């Protein structure tokens, strides 16, 4: 409903035709500068950019600072973030022996999933890179989310996540906290992606995450351009690598019925059965290990997660050239 106040270091504002609204932060004066663990403020440029959004009509941000989406407050509350009662998923996990994967990319089929409870449900697809269990998990998340009580409406919108903690203090999306560090000047986080048509067009998000091995920083790539990272110093457990990579979708019921009698929907709102260009995919299915070579995990390697399989599930399909993870699903019928 209202829009947030600009935040501090802002050299300049454009409007979107939209009503979407850029900050262009100064890069040093940036959320992630008031982290008490970031002090040690020197900003890695480039790992050891042009991306186009249509708010680059109405203006770009100047060089030495990062565009910045202005948050709109709804009024609705945006519930905690959790690792695959109320949450569903359809996910599948790749599990290491120790925390030594230093990447994993996720090339993510998007579409604008339907949500019966718009002011409190969510849907969304994402990679989860994680470390270390309970008090002690650390993540590194990006993928897409439709979530208007958190956004303002119903397009499947970037996000970013992180925790230090497994969600108990540390960690927000985007760029809400001090946390992820933004390199980009023309991509701004948090806004809309193109959905695929079903049965036409598919959009896809290609992100690719690697650890650098001389600073322990998790960098984001989008389409092969850098965006920014996460600090090592922001973390614990996930320094070093991660120990965990999961895909798939997620859904949030704020009806009660635990994801088990809702028609919110996951991925296309579509079974995986339904196959390519009318069920969502991951494809891009891969980690880098220790000594850096790129690992393409077979089908049988992971474990699904998939609790309410008649509502929402999964379901592999050997692609010509690499693995596909069709997910998602209609949601069950409530009962009258
Ligand atoms: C660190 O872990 C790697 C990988 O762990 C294995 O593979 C995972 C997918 C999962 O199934 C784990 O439970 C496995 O233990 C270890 O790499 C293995 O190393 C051995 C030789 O020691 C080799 O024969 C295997 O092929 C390797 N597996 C893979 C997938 O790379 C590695 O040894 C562990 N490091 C230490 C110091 O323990
Ligand atoms: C999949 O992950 C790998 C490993 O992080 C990515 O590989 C890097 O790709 C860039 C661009 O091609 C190269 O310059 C680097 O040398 C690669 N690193 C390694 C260790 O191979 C790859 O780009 C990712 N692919 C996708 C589609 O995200």
């Amino acid at each position: 409903a209202r829009l947030a106040n600009k935040p501090k270091g802002t050299i300049k504002t454009i409007k979107g035709d939209d009503g979407e609204v850029v900050d262009c932060v100064d890069i040093y004066k940036q959320p992630a500068f008031d982290h008490p663990l970031l002090k040690n403020h020197t900003l890695q440029m480039q790992p050891s950019n042009k991306l186009e959004q249509p708010w680059h009509k109405n203006g770009e941000c100047p060089k030495g600072s990062i565009p910045i989406r202005r948050q709109v407050i709804t009024g609705l509350p945006v519930v905690k973030k959790q690792f695959p009662t109320n949450h569903q998923y359809a996910v599948i996990a790749y599990f290491y022996g120790n925390a030594s994967l230093q990447g994993a990319n996720a090339t993510i089929n998007i579409w604008e999933p339907n949500l019966k409870n718009p002011n409190g449900d969510f849907s969304l697809t994402q990679i989860w890179i994680s470390a270390g269990s309970g008090s002690s998990l650390n993540t590194i998340e990006a993928g897409w989310q439709v979530y208007p009580g958190r956004t303002g409406d119903s397009q499947p919108r970037f996000f970013i996540y992180w925790t230090a903690d497994g969600y108990t203090s540390t960690g927000c999306y985007d760029l809400t906290c001090p946390g992820f560090v933004q390199t980009n000047n023309y991509y701004a986080i948090g806004m809309a992606l193109q959905p695929s048509v079903y049965g036409g067009q598919q959009y896809e998000l290609n992100e690719s995450i690697q650890r650098d091995p001389a600073t322990g920083n998790w960098w984001l790539y989008l389409w092969g351009t850098v965006v920014g990272y996460w600090p090592a110093s922001i973390y614990n457990s996930i320094t070093n690598g991660a120990d965990t990579v999961e895909w798939g979708g997620e859904i949030y019921d704020s009806s009660g019925t635990g994801g088990f009698h809702t028609t919110t929907q996951m991925g296309s709102g579509h079974f995986p059965t339904e196959g390519y260009g009318k069920a969502s995919y991951v494809r891009d299915l891969q980690c880098v290990d220790t000594y850096g070579n790129v690992i393409s995990p077979t089908a049988n390697s992971f474990q699904g997660i998939a609790p309410a399989p008649n509502c929402y599930n999964y379901q592999f399909q050997q692609g010509s050239s690499e693995l596909y993870l069709f997910y998602g699903g209609p949601g069950c019928q409530a009962i009258a």
